[PDB]
């Protein structure tokens, strides 16, 4: 273990970002120091610019940040993918030591300590070093817009010293995306701002940048020749704002899969790897159109460093032109709906086109004269001839001109393009990109495929890119000059070109098409509108008609995608268009293997494309489209109807119950309760009596309940609505094998209001996950009548699908592994389908109801975690060393990327290989599940960094207890007083205030006479309460079991609810003994956390005699034992200052073991004097809630410390007598020999020795001892 110690320091330095290191913003920054004097700073390269220092540790390693805060706002350290113990200020229930790390104040220090654990380590299949950072986490927003960021690294043990020989070339890159609005130092106008505004300053424009540098300012980006120079890539957006970094002519690694570009969502991680083969001084930028504009590029200076079955490359001959041609956006539609947004698109008017326009379509044909046009299918519509090529092929692409405007060709994917014949290109054409080919040349190209540009091994068959003619960037691609281009793996394709067993090849462009920009735009006004001088350029309603959101040129289902069933094909998708923002593509109800990993949503960035593998099973007609709610109506929907290609049943019962359902504001001026509706499980058929939800289901909040099957388990699903609206019942793996019966008409479920329907489908293995996956995959199910509004309603449900024999039989779970769902959105209730109800209910005069308002939109928003807004999710309490599966998904618009965050704990994701990661990003449609092993006790956040979406409240807190702190909680000890207990009722002899264990007497527990008679005890603070004793009991020759009692509990007296655990039923009953002796102490598993418990006795044996007593823990799970009876330290560690030490009965220190017996079962010193210690060692800083001194009986003679003291000393010469409040606190040690005395240290001590000096005892000093604590941070 080496200790690697930094010296960091926050500084407000005056940032420049353009001009290298604009206008001059304050920024604040992360500077490392040589030493902890804070003098000298570290050099720092200059490609690193606005950047933290890299922080660099291997496994097993322990780094000591010193970070000292120079600034004039308060800053923390929160470090991301690394252990460590209590930097980040929410609620966690600690002392004010542990609250330091939180938040540091101007002037001061604190010294963090984020040990690297084994847990922290990459695996096998992972790249040497993984990507962290860290950053200030006392705003979040303000903090990441202000810059205060850094870089951290977890790299294989040994590793370092490795890549010292072999340096990898490891590149740190921020796509920052700095707002000077919403930063720390954001304009100080704010302050008497009346009559100067803070807006004539440019409104502190937001700068998407690079290491802090805008447009192509870096400095010291140089690669080597030949070098696979790595590359660690970190977003800080806190707006959920997207990027797409190209290279040029340089194509990523990344999880060996071969990223053409970096899909940068606002917060993300990622090691990348670009084998540098070329020289020149190439460019990083960000491609999508809206960032285009913005200045996120960057130099990457390449220079030249000292060094230390077709299996051919086969032509491909092509005869592509430029044709002009009159598309018919949706030629095959009926008419125009009355005047709704088909009418704005399929419609002719004074400031309407209607369906077609002029435009210029790629176009094969048979022979290089270019008069002979090819077969294009109805299928590809705007789309080219289909173009492809294995590694090492050449491309032959005769292009000629023959439309009236200057077109070329140009692959995207291929970096290697020849002009044939070695030619002279003209003045100012620098590549063969930007030739601009004049009407009837016949310019060639060749296109030779290189291995930089192929796939891996790893990334599927073929590669989704695409030709395009690059002329002009924009409005090239508007006047339809699109085709596909198939990159495929060696062995795949033949010489012909179609590929090895080419079953479907299908090609699909989700792409806009905006006609605003195309070259014919004044044509297609003075041809296909009546009169153009009523053409308006500013015109809102006439630009809106040009844009024309299609699939492969077709709007509004007019694309019919016939494809056979028990059919096994592919599809590349590509969304090369208008658009700048993801599509989350989805085919209805099929899951498709992407990433080796089966799922039902594909996220395509702009100017990318992944192909997808499905097997076509599910008969019936589809709706291939979008998720996002405006593209689908605009249009971007496409018929996937599939007919035939003609050469264990667990029940559940599911309603839509419209109940009131509010985000937590109560807990956390009325209480704005909003009515929703959502799923709901029921007993019966009759949907009269639902399953009450258990503590372990608590977290479920908006969900609904678990559809939980095996593989091979049919699900039979009924669903009745309760509700007003119809709604339906639909997930992506529901098999409607009944649509075989006819094939065609489209599926409809419209389930109306108080009408039931049943789905019942077979779980097959494409919905199991799979071997190199975990044991249960997460979906979900929704309504897809309105999927958006439905959502937005409340209608959300996960499918956990499950392994083979996974499922505990008895309890319907997996309870080796506590799962646990997770649904992150943004609610807002004014696009409610209740809008109208909530907000007459919630919002009456003088409200202004202006739906168009933002600040109103914002308070109707609510960025929920299930349903709960500020940390207000309750039921996630997990056992520490216990297997955990999250199923985090995430269901939305656009605007839903979320990073899920788990405060000093991190997950391993089993998706493709077993990958580590502790920055999840998930994109709506996407259902992962994760595994997580939890280190620390304690209370933790999950959160998303996602700016203001965690500002606004998006975060819940999850508490890890131990199973080990099953102390007892002072109730028949005294410690719980008198008053806090009461009651309502009693018997003619036992009193509310005699129920303590083991009481004096006949009394032993509480006891009543009328029934119905609760009584609760007031903890005065929450606590995990494990269990309550049951013992045998008696009274007055009155032999008497169990009473058969039903606890309930609250954290604030009012809301009471009743236990079950893994009770089935509402309640648990709490049986046991039946005689009157037997033990059968009760176990809450899981546990009961309140700070007030209650019992209701309902079965009346005798009259009421019990026997009880409270046994649990506090919230941090400190009351752990620190090893005695379990030998937990070495007996080298205990000393003494002397022992009798004999030949039949040894004692010396080493048999202080607690509960042990026989000759040698305790401790004796020779001398019996009140100087002797019992100094014990740790070997590390720990903290000691508390000692249990006990006795022993050696023989016949009784021996027991009656009172000891406790010295503590980090080092073992700083002994310090412990002292309440200045006077030596001597605690009672014991009064017996065969019964402990917990004397609790007050307050807790870390420390790494302690003596335990026998003040008083009896005969021979005799110490049986036993320490209490939980592991805590060293000193460093």
């Amino acid at each position: 273990s080496a200790t690697r110690r930094y010296y960091l320091g926050a500084v407000e330095l005056s940032w420049d970002y353009m001009q290298s290191d604009s206008v001059v913003y304050k920024k604040t920054l992360f500077v490392e120091f040589t030493d902890h004097l804070f003098n000298i700073a570290k050099p720092r390269p200059p490609w690193m610019g606005l950047l933290g220092p890299t922080i660099q540790a291997e496994v097993y390693d322990t780094v000591v940040i010193t970070l000292k805060n120079m600034a004039s706002h308060p800053v923390s350290l929160h470090a991301v993918g690394v252990s460590y113990w209590k930097g980040a200020e929410y609620d966690d229930q600690t002392s004010q030591r542990e609250k330091e790390d939180d938040k540091v104040f101007p002037g001061g220090s604190h010294t963090y300590v984020w040990q690297v654990l084994k847990e922290n380590g990459p695996m096998a299949s992972d790249p040497p070093c993984l990507t962290y950072s860290y950053l200030s986490h006392v705003d979040l927003v303000k903090d990441l817009n202000s810059g205060l960021i850094g870089a951290l690294l977890v790299c294989r043990e040994g590793s370092l010293a490795k890549e010292k020989t072999q340096t990898l070339h490891k590149f740190i890159l921020l796509f920052a995306v700095f707002d000077e609005g919403k930063s720390w130092h954001s304009e100080t106008n704010n302050s008497l701002t009346q009559d100067r505004d803070a807006a004539s300053a440019r409104a502190q424009p937001k700068m998407h940048t690079v290491n802090g540098y805008v447009n192509r300012s870096l400095p010291g980006l140089i690669g080597c020749h030949r070098k696979s120079v790595y590359w660690h890539v970190i977003g800080m957006g806190t707006t959920p704002e997207v990027h797409s970094i190209f290279l040029e002519g340089h194509t990523f690694l990344v999880r060996n899969h071969r990223q053409a570009s970096l899909e940068i969502s606002p917060i993300t991680f990622l090691t990348a790897q670009t084998l540098l083969m070329d020289l020149g001084q190439f460019l990083l930028f960000c491609h999508i159109s809206s960032h285009q504009h913005d200045g996120m590029e960057a130099y990457v200076k390449v220079d030249s460093c000292p060094e230390e079955a077709k299996k051919h490359p086969k032509t491909w001959v092509h005869y592509i032109a430029a044709e002009e041609e009159d598309w018919d956006y949706a030629p095959l539609v009926l008419a125009p709906d009355d005047r709704s947004y088909k009418s704005l698109y399929l419609n002719n008017g004074p400031q309407r086109i209607g369906r077609k326009y002029k435009k210029v379509r790629f176009m094969a044909y048979t022979d290089e004269t270019f008069k002979t046009r090819e077969a294009i299918q109805h299928e590809s519509g705007i789309l080219g001839p289909l173009l492809y090529g294995e590694v090492g092929d050449t491309l032959l692409i005769i292009f000629k001109n023959q439309a009236s405007r200057p077109y070329n060709i140009y692959p995207h994917g291929i970096t290697d393009v020849r002009p044939l014949h070695s030619g002279r290109l003209p003045k100012g054409v620098k590549h063969l990109k930007d030739m601009p080919i004049l009407p009837g040349e016949i310019f060639k190209y060749k296109w030779t495929v290189t291995v930089e540009d192929g796939p891996t091994k790893s990334d599927p068959r073929c590669l989704t890119r695409y030709y395009s003619s690059f002329v002009n960037l924009e409005r090239d691609l508007a006047s339809g000059l699109i085709g596909p281009l198939l990159i495929c793996y060696k062995e795949s394709v033949d010489q012909r070109g179609n590929q090895m067993m080419s079953d479907k090849r299908n090609v699909i462009l989700f792409s806009v098409f905006d006609e605003n920009r195309s070259w014919y735009l004044t044509e297609n006004i003075q041809r296909f509108l009546p009169n153009p001088a009523g053409v308006q350029p500013e015109d809102p309603e006439f630009q809106a008609s040009n844009i024309m959101h299609s699939i492969n040129g077709y709007v509004f289902d007019s694309l019919q995608l016939s494809v056979c069933l028990h059919e096994v094909a592919y599809w590349y998708i590509l969304s090369v268009g208008a658009q700048t923002d993801f599509l989350s593509v989805f085919f209805s109800g099929y899951t498709f293997k992407h990433k080796m990993v089966y799922e039902d949503t594909l996220t395509l960035f702009p100017f990318s494309g992944e192909t997808v593998f499905m097997s076509m099973e599910n008969p019936g007609l589809w709706i291939l489209g979008c998720h996002n709610s405006d593209f689908r109506n605009r249009g971007m929907t496409a018929l996937l109807k599939v007919s035939s290609c003609d050469k264990k049943t667990r029940h559940y019962f599911i309603a839509a119950v419209e109940r009131l359902w509010d985000y937590g504001m109560s807990s956390s001026g009325s209480v704005p309760q909003f009515k929703k509706v959502v799923f709901q499980e029921f007993t019966d058929g009759s949907f009269t009596q639902p399953l009450y939800r258990g503590e372990l289901n608590e977290h479920l909040g908006l969900l609904g309940p678990y559809i939980r099957a095996e593989v091979e388990d049919n699900i039979m699903v009924t669903f009745k609505n309760q509700a007003s609206r119809p709604y339906s019942f639909y997930s992506s793996l529901i098999s409607y094998e009944e649509d075989q019966r006819q094939g065609a008409e489209p599926r409809k479920n419209f389930v109306k209001p108080n009408e039931t329907k049943t789905y019942f489908w077979k779980v097959q293995h494409h919905m199991a996950p799979t071997k190199d996956e975990f044991d249960c995959k997460a979906w979900a199910y929704f309504s897809d009548v309105d999927l958006e509004k439905d959502v937005h309603s409340g209608l959300i449900g996960p499918l956990l699908v499950c392994r083979t024999n996974t499922l505990n039989p008895a309890h319907g779970r997996q309870v080796t592994v506590q799962e646990f769902a997770l649904f992150f959105t943004i609610f807002d209730e004014t696009k409610s389908w209740y809008f109208t109800e909530n907000m007459e209910r919630n919002c009456r005069a003088p409200c202004n109801i202006q739906m168009e308002d933002p600040t109103f939109k914002e308070n109707y928003r609510f960025h929920a975690i299930n349903g709960y807004i500020m940390d207000t999710l309750p039921g996630l309490v997990m056992a520490q060393d216990q297997r955990i599966r999250w199923y985090l998904l995430s269901m939305g618009s656009n605007e839903n990327i979320h990073s899920i965050h788990f405060s000093g704990h991190v997950f391993t994701v089993r998706k493709k290989e077993e990958y580590k990661m502790a920055l999840y990003n998930l994109y709506p449609g996407v259902f992962e599940t994760v595994e997580m092993l939890p280190s620390k006790v304690g209370i933790w956040r999950v959160e998303c960094l996602i700016g203001e979406h965690l500002q606004a409240g998006m975060s819940t807190l999850f508490l890890v207890y131990s199973k080990k702190c099953q102390t007892p909680l002072g109730m028949a000890s005294g410690h719980i007083r008198d008053f806090q207990i009461t009651a309502s009722g009693q018997y003619g002899q036992w009193a509310p205030k005699l129920a303590r264990l083991h009481y004096s007497g006949s009394i032993n527990a509480w006891s009543t006479k009328e029934p119905f008679s609760w009584i609760k005890v007031d903890l005065l603070a929450p606590m995990i309460i494990h269990g309550i004793m049951t013992q045998g009991a008696r009274q007055k020759f009155s032999s008497l079991y169990i009473s058969q009692f039903i606890i309930m509990y609250s954290l604030d007296g009012k809301k009471w609810q009743t236990y079950r655990g893994n009770s089935t039923g509402t309640l648990m009953v709490f049986f046991g003994n039946v005689d009157s002796s037997g033990i059968k102490h009760n176990i809450f598993n899981p546990p009961i956390i309140a700070r007030y418990i209650r019992l209701h006795p309902t079965h009346y044996s005798i009259r009421s005699t019990l026997r009880m007593e409270l046994m649990g823990c506090d919230l941090n799970s400190c009351s752990m034992p620190l090893g005695m009876e379990s030998k937990a330290i070495s007996d080298a560690q205990i000393t003494a200052s002397s022992y009798l030490t004999n030949m039949f009965a040894t004692w010396s220190p080493s048999q202080a073991r607690l509960h042990l017996q026989g000759r040698s079962n305790a401790w004796r010193p020779q001398v019996n004097n009140p100087k002797e210690w019992l100094q014990v060692d740790f070997q590390k800083t720990m903290k000691v809630t508390g000692v249990t001194t006990q006795g022993v009986k050696s023989l016949l003679t009784s021996m027991y410390v009656k009172e000891f003291l406790i010295s503590s000393s980090q080092d073992g010469h700083q002994w310090t007598l412990f002292l309440q409040n200045g006077k030596v606190k001597v605690f009672q040690g014991n009064q017996d020999s065969f019964t402990p005395v917990v004397n609790a240290l007050d307050p807790p001590l870390l420390t790494r020795y302690l003596r335990i000096h026998p003040q008083s005892w009896a005969h021979h000093i005799a110490l049986r001892l036993e320490v209490l604590g939980c592991e805590a941070q060293d000193l460093y």
